[PDB]
Protein backbone atom coordinates (compact mmCIF):
# COMPACT_ATOMS: atom_id res chain seq x y z
CA UNK A 1 0.00 0.00 0.00
CA UNK A 2 1.25 3.46 -0.25
CA UNK A 3 0.20 4.26 3.06
CA UNK A 4 1.89 2.71 6.12
CA UNK A 5 -0.35 2.68 9.34
CA UNK A 6 2.10 2.33 12.20
CA UNK A 7 0.30 2.06 15.66
CA UNK A 8 1.09 0.97 19.70
CA UNK A 9 -1.62 -0.55 21.61
CA UNK A 10 -2.14 -1.49 25.65
CA UNK A 11 -5.18 -2.47 26.00
CA UNK A 12 -6.50 -2.77 22.46
CA UNK A 13 -8.06 0.27 21.81
CA UNK A 14 -5.34 1.85 19.62
CA UNK A 15 -5.53 -1.35 17.31
CA UNK A 16 -9.07 -0.84 16.81
CA UNK A 17 -8.97 2.17 15.76
CA UNK A 18 -6.42 1.81 13.35
CA UNK A 19 -8.02 -1.03 12.16
CA UNK A 20 -10.83 1.43 11.69
CA UNK A 21 -8.70 3.90 10.11
CA UNK A 22 -7.48 1.23 7.13
CA UNK A 23 -11.36 0.13 6.75
CA UNK A 24 -12.29 4.10 6.23
CA UNK A 25 -9.51 4.52 3.87
CA UNK A 26 -10.86 0.95 1.40
CA UNK A 27 -9.02 -1.42 2.95
CA UNK A 28 -5.44 -2.95 2.73
CA UNK A 29 -4.83 -2.08 -1.09
CA UNK A 30 -4.90 1.37 0.37
CA UNK A 31 -3.31 1.17 3.61
CA UNK A 32 -1.22 -1.00 5.41
CA UNK A 33 -1.07 -1.92 9.13
CA UNK A 34 1.64 -2.44 10.98
CA UNK A 35 1.75 -3.24 14.97
CA UNK A 36 4.94 -0.95 15.62
CA UNK A 37 5.84 -3.58 18.52
CA UNK A 38 6.45 -6.27 15.69
CA UNK A 39 8.96 -3.42 13.74
CA UNK A 40 11.95 -2.38 12.72
CA UNK A 41 12.13 1.59 12.60
CA UNK A 42 13.90 0.99 9.05
CA UNK A 43 9.95 -0.58 8.17
CA UNK A 44 8.88 2.96 8.12
CA UNK A 45 11.13 3.98 5.05
CA UNK A 46 9.22 1.82 2.89
CA UNK A 47 6.56 4.16 2.87
CA UNK A 48 6.30 7.71 1.69
CA UNK A 49 2.80 8.40 3.27
CA UNK A 50 2.92 7.48 7.52
CA UNK A 51 0.30 7.19 9.42
CA UNK A 52 1.40 7.06 13.25
CA UNK A 53 -1.14 5.87 15.83
CA UNK A 54 -0.56 6.35 19.76
CA UNK A 55 -2.17 6.08 23.17
CA UNK A 56 -0.98 8.50 26.27
CA UNK A 57 -0.24 6.18 28.89
CA UNK A 58 1.46 6.21 32.68
CA UNK A 59 1.07 10.30 33.24
CA UNK A 60 1.70 11.87 30.08
CA UNK A 61 3.83 9.11 28.84
CA UNK A 62 4.70 6.85 25.28
CA UNK A 63 3.09 3.56 24.87
CA UNK A 64 6.11 1.20 25.61
CA UNK A 65 6.48 0.06 22.11
CA UNK A 66 6.25 3.41 20.55
CA UNK A 67 8.98 4.66 24.09
CA UNK A 68 10.86 1.47 22.83
CA UNK A 69 11.56 2.38 19.58
CA UNK A 70 11.75 6.31 20.08
CA UNK A 71 15.64 6.37 19.68
CA UNK A 72 15.44 4.79 16.59
CA UNK A 73 13.45 7.06 14.57
CA UNK A 74 15.96 9.32 13.51
CA UNK A 75 17.62 6.88 11.62
CA UNK A 76 14.40 6.66 9.56
CA UNK A 77 14.20 8.62 5.66
CA UNK A 78 11.50 10.75 7.20
CA UNK A 79 12.90 13.63 4.91
CA UNK A 80 9.94 15.25 3.12
CA UNK A 81 7.47 12.45 3.99
CA UNK A 82 3.56 13.64 5.24
CA UNK A 83 3.05 11.91 8.18
CA UNK A 84 -0.63 12.45 9.83
CA UNK A 85 -1.10 11.06 13.70
CA UNK A 86 -3.98 9.28 16.17
CA UNK A 87 -3.76 8.74 19.85
CA UNK A 88 -6.44 7.58 22.27
CA UNK A 89 -6.97 9.33 25.79
CA UNK A 90 -8.71 9.99 28.48
CA UNK A 91 -9.41 13.71 28.80
CA UNK A 92 -11.35 13.60 32.29
CA UNK A 93 -8.99 11.13 33.99
CA UNK A 94 -5.81 12.95 32.63
CA UNK A 95 -6.88 16.84 31.61
CA UNK A 96 -3.24 17.96 31.73
CA UNK A 97 -1.89 15.15 29.67
CA UNK A 98 -4.49 14.33 27.51
CA UNK A 99 -2.49 12.93 23.84
CA UNK A 100 0.63 13.75 25.19
CA UNK A 101 2.26 10.62 23.03
CA UNK A 102 0.52 11.83 20.20
CA UNK A 103 2.35 15.41 20.77
CA UNK A 104 5.90 13.53 21.70
CA UNK A 105 5.45 11.59 18.77
CA UNK A 106 4.53 14.29 16.66
CA UNK A 107 7.71 17.34 17.88
CA UNK A 108 10.43 14.20 16.81
CA UNK A 109 9.08 12.94 14.12
CA UNK A 110 8.70 17.15 12.54
CA UNK A 111 11.92 17.66 13.05
CA UNK A 112 13.41 14.71 11.34
CA UNK A 113 12.24 16.66 8.31
CA UNK A 114 8.69 15.70 7.56
CA UNK A 115 5.31 17.42 7.03
CA UNK A 116 2.51 16.86 9.40
CA UNK A 117 -0.55 16.28 7.57
CA UNK A 118 -4.14 15.74 9.14
CA UNK A 119 -4.56 18.87 11.97
CA UNK A 120 -7.62 18.45 13.82
CA UNK A 121 -9.56 20.77 16.37
CA UNK A 122 -9.58 21.11 19.49
CA UNK A 123 -12.99 22.64 20.35
CA UNK A 124 -14.81 18.86 20.34
CA UNK A 125 -13.00 18.10 23.31
CA UNK A 126 -13.02 19.61 27.04
CA UNK A 127 -9.05 18.91 28.89
CA UNK A 128 -6.54 21.77 30.03
CA UNK A 129 -3.07 20.59 28.62
CA UNK A 130 -1.64 18.25 25.84
CA UNK A 131 1.97 18.34 23.95
CA UNK A 132 -0.33 17.49 20.96
CA UNK A 133 -1.62 21.01 20.82
CA UNK A 134 0.04 23.68 18.83
CA UNK A 135 -1.52 27.22 18.21
CA UNK A 136 -4.84 26.28 19.22
CA UNK A 137 -5.39 22.38 17.18
CA UNK A 138 -4.38 19.08 17.50
CA UNK A 139 -1.34 17.68 15.66
CA UNK A 140 -3.52 14.26 14.57
CA UNK A 141 -6.77 12.77 15.50
CA UNK A 142 -7.64 12.46 19.21
CA UNK A 143 -9.87 9.57 19.92
CA UNK A 144 -11.06 8.77 23.58
CA UNK A 145 -12.90 5.87 23.75
CA UNK A 146 -13.11 6.39 27.71
CA UNK A 147 -15.13 8.95 27.61
CA UNK A 148 -16.75 9.88 24.05
CA UNK A 149 -16.78 6.68 22.25
CA UNK A 150 -20.04 7.68 20.47
CA UNK A 151 -18.09 10.02 18.47
CA UNK A 152 -15.01 8.08 16.99
CA UNK A 153 -16.89 6.44 13.90
CA UNK A 154 -18.13 10.10 12.79
CA UNK A 155 -14.08 11.58 13.84
CA UNK A 156 -12.55 8.46 11.64
CA UNK A 157 -14.99 9.28 9.25
CA UNK A 158 -14.37 12.91 8.96
CA UNK A 159 -10.58 12.75 9.50
CA UNK A 160 -9.96 10.21 6.49
CA UNK A 161 -12.15 12.25 4.35
CA UNK A 162 -9.60 14.95 5.06
CA UNK A 163 -6.55 12.93 4.98
CA UNK A 164 -7.33 11.66 1.29
CA UNK A 165 -7.12 15.55 0.37
CA UNK A 166 -3.75 15.89 2.19
CA UNK A 167 -2.22 13.04 1.27
CA UNK A 168 -3.55 13.17 -2.68
CA UNK A 169 -6.36 10.38 -2.69
C1 LIG B 1 -3.09 3.94 34.06
C2 LIG B 1 -3.56 4.78 32.90
C3 LIG B 1 -2.84 5.91 32.50
C4 LIG B 1 -3.23 6.70 31.39
N1 LIG B 1 -2.56 7.87 31.12
C5 LIG B 1 -3.10 8.70 30.23
C6 LIG B 1 -2.52 10.05 29.98
O1 LIG B 1 -1.53 10.48 30.59
N2 LIG B 1 -3.16 10.82 29.03
C7 LIG B 1 -4.28 10.41 28.26
O2 LIG B 1 -4.71 11.12 27.37
N3 LIG B 1 -4.85 9.21 28.51
C8 LIG B 1 -4.30 8.40 29.42
N4 LIG B 1 -4.86 7.18 29.66
C9 LIG B 1 -5.99 6.74 28.85
C10 LIG B 1 -5.56 5.80 27.71
O3 LIG B 1 -4.74 6.38 26.69
C11 LIG B 1 -6.80 5.20 27.07
O4 LIG B 1 -7.45 4.32 28.01
C12 LIG B 1 -6.64 4.49 25.71
O5 LIG B 1 -7.91 4.02 25.27
C13 LIG B 1 -5.65 3.32 25.80
O6 LIG B 1 -5.40 2.87 24.48
P1 LIG B 1 -4.84 1.44 24.11
O7 LIG B 1 -5.84 0.45 24.45
O8 LIG B 1 -4.43 1.49 22.68
O9 LIG B 1 -3.57 1.11 24.98
C14 LIG B 1 -4.41 6.32 30.69
C15 LIG B 1 -5.17 5.20 31.11
C16 LIG B 1 -4.77 4.43 32.19
C17 LIG B 1 -5.60 3.26 32.60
Amino acid sequence: AKIGLFYGTQTGVTQTIAESIQQEFGGESIVDLNDIANADASDLNAYDYLIIGCPTWGVGELQSDWEGIYDDLDSVNFQGKKVAYFGAGDQVGYSDNFQDAMGILEEKISSLGSQTVGYWPIEGYDFNESKAVRNNQFVGLAIDEDNQPDLTKNRIKTWVSQLKSEFGL
